[PDB]
């Protein structure tokens, strides 16, 4: 804190600067807290009549809390074109987070309108965990980001979690945490916060591409000196007899040449097209989804392993739950169209993961003799194999920066299935209340709780600052390159731009990866 | 070695401190080592007529050997309780180990009664491989431990090893190993033995409980940004068409959403009830076992992957072999009743490993079009994909504390299925043995070999100390936990002491994990 | 959290029992319009699980040494003007605090009467005003009874940006045994 | 310990002096100790049928023990009159304790004779608790001192304990204890064993009676 009611408590950073090594970002937002609950904890349970898997049972706090986990929050969309076209890799070293001239304001709802004043002796309350104890609820993928556009105002999200259930009702084991019995630094007009942060270190992501696939890893003018069996009988007569032949697989084979290697596992998907004639009508939409089964209830497996999508010369079709899903600006939360959505597409890891919506391969079911014929059945499901190699999904641009890797005694591979990178002590959750202030007391003295206070809220301005660490792309490629470009045609409006009645819109998905890398 | 034959090589230590950071252990016990196969070295295989699965080959020296690798000989059961109820988790950083006051008895079965009297001269001699030469038989969870209840006395185990054979007869590659061609140390009546050890770094056990579920991550207030297919078709009229809509999943769903994990692998098994009118009635026990196949020989599964056993609200239920089964005090090794073994519960896995019993999943068969319905399949069986997190098998008490992970070109997270530790390089196996006297030779050289020696025997006493590392819990859970407690109720006799006789058992099997962690 | 209403209307008043009343109901009294704090009770300073550290893990607990402190002093006045009230702050005024500390006053607390810090961290809870008794015959006052004006101390009047502070250190006192025997 | 079989660990001091100011009082008895149990602890209640404030609940160990809780163990009766007829209080300031000289027999009951032998492999093994972990049997004016006369021989009593019950059963909160469960000091033929004491401070028995009501 510092000197207030009439001197500012901080300034706009708020830019983005390259040192040809590192990228640090700025940015700087407007928020407005309510107060949530009326100054008190609640449970709560689904409803009584629902589906065994739709049952949940936790708290709703007071406190509201601070999130970008959001690239767009940190990058424009022409500070994004230094990173994708002009690098191969990039990973969050570290952070800075601060907030400041804070503003509390009372409104009277006396007669049929409201007037709002100052309120200058009223105080707000902020902490961060950093300790890791409380529920974490980021990288869930919920809204209240700060904006993409830094010229508008946000409003703070509530905090809540949950916990064990037994159908609508409480487990023994179950938790409950007071936020009130953390100590947290209460901020009146003058004073100011501040904490900073540092990543751990984590692998980069890969914006390349592979220019090769993994089928064909070598050159096609030289013969392999392995053998394999190419034919099994011969044309002895009228009738043919079993004879065993091999051969070496040169350029005019290459399906049986010998290989070091195998694809990435899969867990299959559903597929559906963007035509509307082509799918199927019933309803297979929760009957044909891929599922996981835990504790006797079923979820839906949103995202999936990470896959090629929509495998080649098909763009129509997609993967039922299998790709991230982005709305378009002003959609409506339930049952929305085709043409609201932008759908993604991941076509770019053909070369490694196999698509989503055919199996993995085929495998041998049983023992060949001479009276029974040989026989095989398609696999849908691989787990990892010794010897597999795969790529993880893109972060795209709104998609999620990170995420928590749960604490367990065993994890395969930590990166998340959303995308983006997996920590073990991400950046830690900030939350923020209105401290109750009562209001007119009888003059008898009570013990009774309050139920009346002074209505009241709360503004002020948040600054988020990253460092970035970038991985430069040296090749030897002579051809040009895939570069990400905005159409020169004209239009009425021009794309990531604000239209006529001030509202600023993201005409489409873009990804991470343009540049390509050899396999 | 030191002064004897009227001089004690040794105290009584034998007991448990705790420092506030790490416990240490001391246990003594009092043992009888008596002289096995006649001082010779036999080959042994399994008969003649046998199942192909059953067959084995290997031999059983005269030597014996020392064995704690249970809970039990190091923690009574209230030095148990400091543990559990007080510590997120535990680890073996060291021991020590010690053997004194040998003496030898010599005994005569001169007509219907025998007379046992001391031999002053006779030693005993005493080695530890510590190189890991020798087949190692610990680990396989046999009898001959430390009793867990201090005064009473043992008897040392025979030792033996298997190796390759091809039926019941050996191979080329089977190995032959004479412990007398290792170096050791004869003790005589007032010498004594000593060594130490030290644990490589190994990670903690976890004694915490999930308080939360992998279901839910996140907080049911907020709405997520991401879209799922909500709805495969529309009432266009008196029939359906398709049309395509999508959704954003709030509370109200929850089994939609997006998540960045999956749930552990799973080998799935058959499920049986402890009340015996629910079963069926046939013989399923090896027909509907879950088993592998190695070398055209089919071996049970016993424990298996670490799962949750019986769901929610079915406590009736257990997998058939999936999980440890105890047997209570005095029980017969055939065909024992229900109630006469105590059966392990593990239902603390809910949260991330999927039941025993059920399914993994469900996956999509094939690919929809207009005239082809979709279809989809349960998956009984899932390896180790991308981003998935599990738990361990508690170590419970009784159980086994460390296991030897193989020499092997590669291995996948080394915990043993059992539980407790796997060790590269486990305590090293101590191995004892009487020194055999020869008697009454005959007046001419002979140059056979002696058939006839002093029928003679050995006791002492040994102890074994472990330094236990620990692990502090820091919670901000408001509520109180789950403890380990017994019961207040008055009873016959009181639970883990002896009985009127001077038996001493325990009750019921205890597990680890009480103190419960946020997810 | 805390809030202070003014009792009495700002003056000292006698207080008796009632005219009819048996004679071990008789009582007599004064009433002031200061206001005390008071945590006697365990729940104020122990969550439930805090409180499991203590019972389980030990033998005996005692109270070494305390501190205490008041801050963010904010003083609000009211309107009743026609039929709906108005609040707003009120800058200059102050509140003033005080510790007896030579026990010079009737000690009230430890009679277990209500007005606790809240167990639970979020509540707010209102300021219990401060009384006493002393001889009696009958309803009326003997010639020992003795009357205490809380003007009369020393105080620290604190206005908005002022804030209070003081320490304490207990007495030797054996520890309280939490164990039960297992002998009779 | 020390060097044995065939080097005595111990001689017999017993004396009694007097300083004039302090008294300090030696004694030696010779001692006997069986095995109780067959090494086994057990579990004991009271009968069936009996009185409901005749019952109990409690255990037996293998264990034995020493006690001199009487006078008559440290005092002759000439040594008793300096003190009684000389003095108006006294106290007991310090002790010392030690065992020496252990033996160990081995007893064949072959026929219808048994025979008796040395064993000079076996031990004997003893611990003082000193932290007062154990229930405290002494005080309760059992049987079992050192003689008052110093030429006779005595047996060594059994250890045992009580603790809560409701009727012949135990109740929840019942303790068990294992003396095998405490550190303690094998001793073979030449092996001894001794520690020492300090009373608290504790006032004067009054040997004095008032002539004046």
């Amino acid at each position: 804190g510092a000197d207030g009611v009439g001197n500012s408590s901080g300034n706009w950073h708020c830019d983005s600067t390259w040192m040809g090594d590192r990228v640090i970002t700025t940015s700087t937002r407007t928020w407005a807290l309510p107060t949530y609950n009326n100054h008190l904890y609640k449970q709560i349970s689904s409803q009584s009549g629902a589906s065994n898997d739709n049952h949940y049972f936790g708290y709703s706090t007071p406190w509201g809390y601070f999130d970008f986990n959001r690239f767009h929050c940190h990058f424009s969309p022409r500070d994004w074109q230094r990173l994708i076209n002009n690098n191969w890799g990039f990973r969050p070293k570290r952070l800075n987070f601060k907030l400041f001239n804070i503003q509390v304001k009372e409104v009277t709802q006396n007669d049929g309108t409201t007037t709002i004043a100052n309120n200058l002796t009223s105080t707000v309350q902020v902490f961060t965990d950093s300790e890791y104890q409380l529920p974490y609820v980021l990288g869930s993928a919920h809204q209240g980001c700060l904006p993409p556009f830094p010229a508008d105002v946000f409003m703070v999200p509530q905090y809540g979690y949950l916990t064990l259930n037994n159908g609508s009702q409480a487990v023994g084991r179950s938790s409950f945490y007071c936020l009130e019995y953390f100590p947290s630094q209460m901020l009146r007009t003058g004073n100011n916060f501040t904490f900073s942060y540092t990543f751990e270190d984590v692998p980069f992501h890969s914006s390349y591409a592979h220019s090769q696939s993994l089928d064909r890893l070598m050159n096609p003018l030289i013969d392999q000196y392995l053998y394999y069996l190419s034919r099994t009988n011969t044309p002895s007569g009228t009738t043919t007899q079993s004879r065993l032949q091999f051969s070496q697989a040169g350029a005019s084979d290459i399906r049986d040449q010998s290989r070091n290697w195998l694809p990435g596992p899969c867990y299959r998907q559903q597929r559906v097209s963007k035509t509307s004639a082509d799918n199927n009508n019933s309803e297979y939409s929760w009957t044909g989804a891929t599922k996981y089964h835990l504790n006797g209830r079923d979820s839906l497996v949103n995202p999936g392993p990470a896959m090629a999508s929509h495998k080649d010369d098909e763009e129509k079709f997609f993967p039922q739950s299998g790709v991230l899903i982005f709305g378009k600006q002003g959609s409506e939360k339930t049952n929305v169209d085709i043409e609201k959505v932008m759908i993604t597409d991941e076509e770019e890891i053909r070369t490694t993961n196999p698509v989503a919506t055919e199996q993995y391969g085929s495998v041998s079911t049983n023992l060949q003799r001479g009276n029974r014929q040989a026989a095989t059945a398609d696999v849908n499901t691989q787990g990892v194999l010794p010897g597999m190699v795969w790529q993880d999904r893109d972060v795209y641009l709104q998609g999620p920066i990170w995420a928590k890797i749960p604490h367990t005694d065993g994890h395969f591979h930590p990166s998340p299935l959303m995308g983006g990178f997996g920590l073990k002590h991400p950046p830690p959750q900030i939350l923020i209340k209105n401290t109750p202030v009562p209001a007119n007391p009888s003059t008898t003295f009570s013990a009774a709780k309050f139920a009346s206070f002074i209505t009241q809220y709360s503004t002020g301005q948040v600054s988020v600052e990253i460092e970035w660490e970038l991985q430069k792309e040296n090749s030897k490629r002579w051809n040009p390159e895939i570069q990400y470009t905005s159409n020169y045609n004209k239009s009425v409006n021009v794309d990531f731009t604000v239209d006529t009645n001030g509202v600023y819109s993201e005409p489409r998905p873009i990804g991470t990866r343009y540049l390509t890398r050899n396999l």
